DNA sequence: GTCGG
DNA sequence: GCTGATGCGC
DNA sequence: CCGACGGCGCATCAGC
């Protein structure tokens, strides 16, 4: 909008660190200096400007400067039109195919969509459904779809045991009017540090969950559609936490991420440690004590005097 | 790449 | 066969 | 200057 140009720069150049160069951090920072900009509520008329903003920094600026004198970043510009680099970037947009199996890829001469079809020998089974499902996993989640799979999925796991507890987490918890994926953490009194496979199961059963990409014990990835023109393919996630962790969970996969660093921080000088698992006091030496006894998302916020913020809140 | 010890 | 490392997604 | 930057759960690879 008012910094477009900078932002889709930087995530261009987040893209090419974390695909090509394979260089998580720098992938990190670009885009942390990306959402710092988009949320900024000014025109940006120099890098000196920006870099008042934290996680933009010399670098950056620069750059900065560059894309508002000529319109362009001569680097980027010659990485958009190299092969290579242009067709491992793009390979990533597949699910199951990382930096490191993108390259193994466009070194054999496979550069694009057309060409992993005709070497499926050479897929994984998660890259094969992440091939078959290429358009619809990039497609975003309307609420309304989200409220209808909630609908099922927390009406299946009650008829499998009604001592389930199921919570839809993510942005779909924090009210947010569309969704990546939908994420379900799943908890049940016998459970605390086959209970998943009979919930799985039961939602292959009705024709909801269509392809597995990874199960175990405690974690199931795969692929489910809403009954009907057919409803795209959605990437659902379940996560099987112990009760005594779950409400921790539940915090933990709502988020957001700056939610959770700032509810971090609050309970440290209060003497107290949260993490996805649990709330722990800290001793007068920083030594954690006994994981805190937590049997409500309240709970965690009681310890730690804070009051409760609802999750449509917490964006 | 940016931050901070 | 196994154990531990690596890749991957979130 | 230089190390942190999230790290778990699962699938698959590397080595024994
Ligand atoms: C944006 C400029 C780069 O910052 P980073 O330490 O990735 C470098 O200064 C120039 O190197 P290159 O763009 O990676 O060749
Ligand atoms: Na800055
Ligand atoms: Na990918
Ligand atoms: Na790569
Ligand atoms: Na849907």
């Amino acid at each position: 909008t008012l910094n477009g140009g900078i932002t889709d720069m930087l995530t261009e150049l987040a893209n090419f660190e974390k695909n090509v160069s394979q260089a998580i951090h720098k992938y990190n920072a670009y885009r942390k200096a990306a959402s710092v900009i988009a949320k900024y509520p000014h025109k940006i008329k120099s890098g000196a400007e920006a870099k008042k903003l934290p996680g933009v920094g010399t670098k950056i600026a620069e750059k900065i400067d560059e894309f508002l004198a000529t319109g362009k970043l001569r680097k980027l510009e010659k990485i958009r039109q190299d092969d290579t680099s242009s067709s491992i970037n793009f390979l990533t947009r597949v699910s199951g195919i990382g930096p490191s199996a993108a390259r193994k890829f466009v070194d054999e001469g496979i550069k694009t969509l057309e060409d992993l079809r005709k070497n499926e020998d050479k897929l994984n089974h998660h890259q094969r459904i992440g091939l078959k499902y290429f358009g619809d996993f990039e497609k975003r989640i309307p609420r309304e779809e989200m409220l209808q799979m909630q609908d099922i999925v927390l009406n299946e796991v009650k008829k499998v045991d009604s001592e389930y507890i199921a919570t839809v987490c993510g942005s779909f918890r924090r009210g947010a009017e569309s969704s990546g994926d939908m994420d379900v953490l799943l908890t049940h009194p016998s459970f605390t540090s086959k209970l998943l496979h009979q919930v799985v199961e039961q939602l292959q059963k009705v024709h909801f969950i269509t392809d597995t990409l990874s199960k175990g014990e405690t974690k199931f990835m795969g692929v489910c559609q809403l009954p009907s023109k057919e409803y795209p393919h959605r990437r659902i996630d379940i996560r099987l936490i112990p009760k005594d962790q779950y409400y921790c969970g539940v915090l933990y996969f709502t988020g957001s991420d700056i939610f959770n660093k700032n509810m971090r921080a609050h309970a440290l000088e209060k003497g107290f440690t949260i993490n996805e698992y649990t709330i722990r006091p800290l001793g007068v030496t920083g030594v954690a004590g006994e994981p805190l006894p937590v049997d409500s998302e309240k709970d965690i916020f009681d310890y730690i005097q804070w009051k409760y913020r609802e999750p449509k809140d917490r964006s």
